[PDB]
């Protein structure tokens, strides 16, 4: 059930993650605690990946996996990477950063770790 609309629910290792990834202040406080909505669309093995920012800048990556695709991240990172799904989970091959996404009981948790840090990050379906 990854098509729909997500909405911040919780998160786990956020401070710990960005203190690792060296995230600048400015960002950190700027992408915390702030309702993004990620709306997934269902294309065959292509999963649309848009993040919404609440009086900010967007960001929308598609993916299909088992191929590569062109994506960015919020920080303003321009680069591609190949994503494969594990058992229904969603997961992207990346230097030093793993990250995979799954439903949790009717929730998606994105789980990305980086330098030893897990972070997890919770999303409520709404539509
Ligand atoms: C929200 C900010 C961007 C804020 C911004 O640019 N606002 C308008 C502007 O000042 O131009 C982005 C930039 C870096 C992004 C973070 C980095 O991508 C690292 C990490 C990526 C995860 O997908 C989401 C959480 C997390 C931690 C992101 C949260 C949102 C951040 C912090
Ligand atoms: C690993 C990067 C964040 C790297 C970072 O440190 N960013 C900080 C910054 O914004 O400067 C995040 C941001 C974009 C994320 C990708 C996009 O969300 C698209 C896609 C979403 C899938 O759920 C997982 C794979 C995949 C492809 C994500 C893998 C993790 C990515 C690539």
């Amino acid at each position: 059930a990854f098509t729909g609309k997500y909405e911040f629910e919780s998160d786990e290792n956020y401070d710990d993650f960005v203190k690792k990834i060296g995230l600048p202040a400015d960002k950190i406080e700027m992408g915390r605690n702030c309702k993004i909505v990620t709306e997934v669309v269902q294309n065959g093995n292509d999963f649309t990946w848009t993040q919404h920012f609440p009086g900010g800048r967007t960001t929308t990556n598609s993916f299909t996996i088992d191929k590569e695709a062109d994506m960015e991240t919020m920080g303003g990172r321009k680069f591609k990477a190949t994503v494969k799904m594990e058992g229904g989970k969603i997961v992207a091959d990346f230097p030093n950063y793993h990250h995979t996404a799954e439903i949790s009981g009717g929730k998606l948790v994105e789980i990305s770790t980086s330098s030893g840090v897990v972070y997890k990050r919770t999303s409520k379906k709404i539509a």
